[PDB]
């Protein structure tokens, strides 16, 4: 409907301009008529997300690369994708234009936009705030009887993340994650640096957080909102380590074992809010399968234990099949899911660079990675952030698919905002991941999955120099000849009979 308006910042491809009167746009979806697939693609030469159309084949001859998807070979359901509602994020879209505002968030939650289905969301401050509190700073309230939720969350968070929901015709799941408690639960009594819980779990601090949570939840839902899960803490392991510079809170993985036994679990349990799922981990994956291991191979912290969540530092190398695929090895039952990611944070490295087609390959390479590991959803990280990459009270400055620019009322599109869509915007909550099988050695990138309606989507990846000819074989259904560019991201779909 509205096509990119591009710009070039000198980085290998170009962002997509908005402002108060533009942003680019599909039109409402439809699919194509059965025996017609339809193709958009993406390219570092310029195309964002362009729609064609082909034939499927009945017939198909050559030597080339065959992908032949497998419908009948089932991996796992799909919970969907989106991104972080921080205190940074909130204050950098509220800070446009009411118009601006509103096509933004269209970019991320609207069919005109990419479809977003999921929102996580800050329990109180992190290092993408500009302030840093709890929701129960007054000490030694162990009833909670003064927990509150500050206009970070009544004036910036929540009003937004009810227009993403109005804006959305998916249905949209929050997820919570807190990074400190009150820091007189903590046996350093500050918000960052090394420290942890007072006491142990089944006490009255342990008690008292697991509460926390409850009096959130409660909160939250005082505001109409409901959660479909939060995670046991935003990177446990962090809040172990001397001078951790913002807020933590560390849990050895057998500290957060007995918390989820003895404290969480029945807390929840008990609780208006029993539904909500519980994810442990909520950090990166190096900590697996150790971590799974120590927590669910006992039965009292296994049995509120819902999925092991884990975060993707796209900046820096570690194995998959190690960690992810031994720990579904392990626990097949519990499932695998994406709860952060992001790039820029070396602090040699820009933080923000407008029009990155490498970070934009690091996102779909690390979602088809993901994918292909059984993992179930992909969340990225703030929904947008300033040229600097922020604001964050300790200069953790990172990249974002949305880099807002309050001086012109404009915001950027980057590259990573369309390789993000390139998934969320055609794979529904309860696609599943089908098998796909090359017929020769090649240098792409794929993933298949079906819809819940029976439709079939492709996502080919090329991070090569060289185009690439391919054939997709659907044996119910045809062939669709096509080619892969190179430096190029295709989403294909059709319908199936
Ligand atoms: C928002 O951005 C659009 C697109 O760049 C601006 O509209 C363009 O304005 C230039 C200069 O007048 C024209 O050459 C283009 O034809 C316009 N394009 C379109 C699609 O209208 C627009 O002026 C900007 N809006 C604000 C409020 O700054
Ligand atoms: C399990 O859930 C119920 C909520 O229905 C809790 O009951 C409340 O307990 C507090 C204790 O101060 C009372 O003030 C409330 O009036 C009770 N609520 C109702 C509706 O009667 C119960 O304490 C919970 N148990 C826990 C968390 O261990
Ligand atoms: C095995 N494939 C990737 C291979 N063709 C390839 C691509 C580029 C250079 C060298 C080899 S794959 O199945 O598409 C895949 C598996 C995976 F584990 C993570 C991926 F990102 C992608
Ligand atoms: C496809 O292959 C069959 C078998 O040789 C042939 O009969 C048919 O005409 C071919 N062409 C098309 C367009 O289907
Ligand atoms: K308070
Ligand atoms: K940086």
């Amino acid at each position: 409907a509205r096509p990119c308006i591009p710009k070039s910042f000198g980085y290998s491809s170009v962002v997509c301009v908005c402002n108060a009167t533009y942003c680019d746009s599909f039109d409402p979806p439809t699919f194509p008529a059965l025996g017609t697939f339809s193709r958009y693609e993406s390219t570092r030469s310029g195309r964002r997300m362009e729609l064609s159309m082909g034939p499927i084949q009945a017939n198909h001859t050559g030597t080339g690369l065959l992908l032949t998807l497998q419908p009948e070979q089932k991996f796992q359901k799909v919970k969907g994708f989106g991104g972080a509602m921080t205190d940074a994020a909130a204050l950098n879209i509220l800070a446009l234009s009411p118009p601006a505002q509103n096509l933004l968030l269209k970019s991320y939650f609207s069919e005109e936009g990419i479809g977003y289905n999921i929102i996580r969301v800050p329990m109180a401050s992190c290092d993408f705030s500009i302030r840093t509190y709890t929701y129960a700073d007054t000490p030694d309230d162990f009833q909670l009887h003064n927990f509150s939720l500050p206009e970070e969350d009544t004036k910036l968070k929540i009003p937004l993340i009810h227009r993403a929901l109005q804006l959305a015709q998916r249905p949209v799941s929050l997820l919570a994650s807190p990074w400190t408690s009150p820091t007189w639960l903590k046996t350093n009594g500050a918000v960052n640096g090394k420290g942890s819980l007072k006491g142990q779990p089944g006490d009255i601090y342990h008690q008292t957080w697991a509460r926390y949570f409850v009096k959130f939840l409660d909160a939250y839902a005082e505001h109409k909102l409901q959660f479909w899960a939060v995670t046991a803490e935003n990177e446990p392991s962090a809040g172990l380590l001397s001078g951790y510079p913002f807020q933590c809170l560390g849990f050895t993985p057998e500290h957060q074992r007995d918390f989820i036994a003895r404290d969480l679990g029945p807390t929840l349990a008990n609780s208006t809010h029993h539904n909500v799922r519980l994810l442990m981990l909520d950090d990166q994956r190096l900590l697996l399968p150790h971590w799974a291991k120590v927590v669910l191979t006992d039965p009292e912290a296994a049995k509120y234990v819902h999925g092991i969540a884990v975060h993707w530092y796209l900046d820096f190398l570690a194995p998959a099949k190690a960690t992810l695929g031994e720990t579904h090895r392990l626990f097949p039952n519990t499932m695998l899911f994406a709860s952060e990611a992001c790039v820029g944070s070396k602090f040699w490295e820009q933080s923000v660079r407008l029009g990155s087609w490498d970070r934009g390959m690091q996102y779909s390479h690390s979602i088809i990675t993901n994918l292909l590991y059984h993992v179930v959803g992909w969340t990225d990280w703030n929904l947008a952030l300033n040229p600097e990459g922020g604001p964050n009270w300790v200069r953790n400055f990172v990249d974002s698919p949305i880099i807002v620019d309050i001086t012109k009322d404009t915001f950027y599109k980057q590259p990573m905002f369309y390789h993000l869509g390139h998934f969320s915007k055609f794979i529904p909550e309860g696609s599943q991941r089908v098998g796909l099988v090359a017929s020769q050695k090649n240098d792409l990138d794929a993933v298949a999955l079906m819809h819940p309606d029976g439709s079939a989507v492709v996502v080919v990846l090329n991070r090569s120099s060289k185009d690439v000819p391919l054939t997709i074989k659907d044996p119910a259904v045809g062939f669709l000849e096509t080619i892969s560019p190179g430096y190029s991201i295709h989403t294909y779909l059709w319908r199936r009979q």
